[PDB]
């Protein structure tokens, strides 16, 4: 029998009234200490780690067997060789990369780099912007194209825009990055000095350009559908006509164009830029996307900053570890087909089926139970909450990789070829309906989700695992764990962003203006109240960034605790280690987020990441339950409490 909580986790010197991420985590983060390779180890990582070992184990067989050409088997062991070949790739050096970069410096002209980016995206590249084919926001069930802003290097565009001495640092260090890989790829110390330089001057007005993080979740600001021809008929910059034929895309008659704003500033940034520093820029993109993929020396200066400038860490991961997770990026549903086949039990379908049920049930109380939405838009919310389309474990039907090829001459030609097999069978999808089965995780993902366009919550099988899912523990702790899962899955649907999709995917407005101002008053008092935390010393959280997921954690574990709460009718609450069944529910939730984590890789967090770091997730989010108040009778004078007109409950 697994057990249900490692009590040795717990710290029991703290009270839990005043600490309860250390009450339950304190002693497994003393006896844990994070690993040179570790930016941040808790929970997840131990699962996720301990998944990743099955999926070595099945690479492993893969690659020591003889396979036909053409067979999933093949691919899988031929890409898992090649990126564990360090011989071979030390050996070819830079010489996998000559050719791409010499199409680079034969760009002629302006005219020829429209083209040029054409050329490349017809490859799965993004030359100067992205570009996708998926559901239309507004027409759920037909696929269309959309543009987007410039994927950034550094992802989020303050890296290149603050001013203080620390975000100076960093972008030294990107540029001494830059520099290091194209004196790498074979430019002598001039040539690699101004090529870094010109890079990041390019990248660095595109990004004063781009949205902010924050803007980019806004859903009706990210949406425009047009005909392409009003677009492109006046914003001539750029010459779109003679990309989009370049593309195939001549007969394409309306698109999405998603960051609007960035691609009218786009039509004179690319009138007007320098070509020279422009071709600069394609070179430094090319060389750092191909780093992954040559010898050892474009990996570690990669590894040089985004992991020990950027997280912290001092080694890499091993390079098994890095090969499995490339292998598992292009072929992981043949993955995931074996790994199901293997270690999920259906049992463990079945009875997390009737979880998901439960917590469906829950919700449609807790909506029925609000008071401050009017009637009407409750009915709506209703609608959308009995509409949920639940995924469990793996797809009914798995991927067809039939025409990807994969050689075996080169680990980084083959990594072309597998990016070009996937941008195909994207825009393949283009004005054909939109397949709504398909999972947008793998079956060995230690992770969930939840899809607005076709209001589908999506539970992978390896997450259907202890400390989560544990066949053998009390129902509190379950649900403690998968069951806040899958409450925050579902709570998705009724977020900052998630509210504005309805039953059937489509971004119709389905509220009320008055209750849509009083989601929103409340939802920015959750957001302020987290902004009021520091998460480093003059740092704080950034309540708005997270805002989403912070809303979902909280209806989580109120979801949650009412399904426990439902499923406990009938019962006397017999104690376990000296726990009452509410306790063991909070232990289990906060024992999901016990962490180590570097200082550098909060800062990175911080800046980068939707989800709020895991001490808050159980420190804050917590405050504003009252059946934890309760669970563990916290005063006024305990430092978990928070007064009551400060605390905010959104749903
Ligand atoms: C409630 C929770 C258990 C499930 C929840 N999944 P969810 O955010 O809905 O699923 C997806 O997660 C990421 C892939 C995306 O950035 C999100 O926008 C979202 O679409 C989550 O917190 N996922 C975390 C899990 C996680 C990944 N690495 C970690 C390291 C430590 C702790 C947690 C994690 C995440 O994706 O970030
Ligand atoms: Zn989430």
């Amino acid at each position: 029998p697994v057990p249900a909580i490692d009590l040795s986790a717990m710290d029991t010197s703290v009270r839990p009234q005043d600490d309860f991420y250390r009450y339950c985590n304190g002693n497994w983060m003393k006896n844990n200490p994070l690993k040179p390779a570790y930016s941040r180890y808790g929970s997840f990582d131990i699962l996720h780690d301990s998944t990743l070992e099955r999926v070595h184990l099945i690479v492993d067989n893969l690659a020591a067997g003889q396979h036909e050409v053409g067979t999933n088997e093949y691919r899988i062991a031929t890409l898992y060789r090649q990126a564990m070949d360090s011989i071979k790739r030390n050996k070819d050096g830079a010489a996998p990369l000559k050719e791409d970069l010499q199409k680079i410096e034969a760009i002629a002209d302006r005219a020829a780099m429209v083209k040029y980016a054409a050329a490349k995206d017809n490859m799965g590249g993004s030359t100067f912007f992205g570009s996708y084919v998926y559901a239309d926001a507004k027409n759920s069930e037909m696929n269309i194209f959309h543009i987007t802003q410039t994927g950034l290097a550094l992802d989020n565009r303050d890296y290149y825009l603050k001013q203080d001495a620390k975000s100076q640092q960093i972008r030294e260090a990107y540029v001494a990055y830059l520099n290091k890989i194209a004196k790498l790829a074979g430019y002598d110390d001039e040539a690699a000095t101004r090529i870094a330089k010109n890079a990041m001057k390019m990248e660095t007005e595109l990004a004063q350009i781009c949205y902010s993080k924050e803007e980019l979740r806004d859903t009706h600001r990210n949406y425009n559908k047009m005909a392409v021809k009003e677009f492109t008929n006046k914003y001539q910059g750029f010459d779109w006509t003679t990309y989009l034929a370049d593309r195939q895309l001549t007969t394409l008659e309306e698109w999405d164009v998603e960051q609007l704003d960035f691609f009218k500033k786009f039509d004179s940034w690319f009138a007007k830029a320098d070509l020279n520093e422009m071709r600069d820029y394609l070179l430094a993109g090319t060389i750092s996307g191909a780093a992954s993929y040559l010898s050892d020396d474009f990996e570690q200066a990669r590894f040089d900053f985004f992991g020990k400038t950027l997280s912290g860490t001092t080694e890499m991961h091993p390079r098994w570890k890095r090969s499995v997770g490339m292998v598992s990026s292009f072929l992981g549903e043949a993955l995931g087909e074996v790994y199901v086949k293997q270690y999920f039990p259906p049992e463990a379908k079945e009875r997390m089926l009737k979880l998901v049920k439960n917590l469906q049930t829950a919700l449609g109380e807790r909506i029925n139970m609000l008071t401050w939405m009017g009637d009407s838009t409750k009915m709506k919310a209703q609608e959308k909450l009995n509409s949920f389309i639940i995924k469990i474990g793996y797809p009914d039907k798995w991927k067809d990789y039939s025409k990807m090829e994969i050689k075996g001459d080169s680990y980084y030609a083959d990594i072309k070829r597998a990016s070009k097999w996937m941008h195909d069978d994207n825009m393949a999808d283009l004005g054909k309906t939109v397949d709504r089965e398909r999972w947008l995780m793998n079956p060995q993902d230690v992770n969930a989700y939840y899809n607005p366009t076709t209001n589908e919550i999506c539970f992978p099988a390896a997450i259907l695992q202890p400390p989560f899912f544990n066949m053998d523990a009390d129902d509190a702790v379950n649900y403690g764990g998968i069951g806040v899962v899958i409450g925050h899955e579902m709570t998705h649907g009724f977020d900052d962003q998630g509210r504005n999709f309805d039953k059937d995917g489509n971004m119709i407005n389905w509220w009320t203006a008055e209750d849509a101002q009083k989601f929103e008053t409340t939802a920015r008092k959750l957001a302020d109240q987290f902004s009021e935390i520091y998460v480093a010393d003059g740092v704080r959280a950034n309540g708005n960034m997270t805002l989403g997921e912070n809303i979902a954690d909280q209806g989580g574990l109120l979801i949650s605790y009412l399904a426990f709460r439902n499923a406990a009718k009938g019962e006397v609450m017999e104690e376990i280690d000296g726990f009452t069944p509410d306790q063991r529910f909070f232990i289990g939730y906060a024992r999901l987020w016990g962490q180590n984590i570097r200082p550098e890789e909060v800062l990175r967090l911080t800046q980068i990441d939707v989800h709020s770091l895991g001490e808050l997730r159980v420190n804050q989010a917590l405050r504003n339950i009252e059946a934890f108040y309760e669970a563990f009778n916290i005063q006024p004078t305990d430092k978990m409490y928070l007064e009551p007109e400060k605390r905010v409950v959104v749903w």
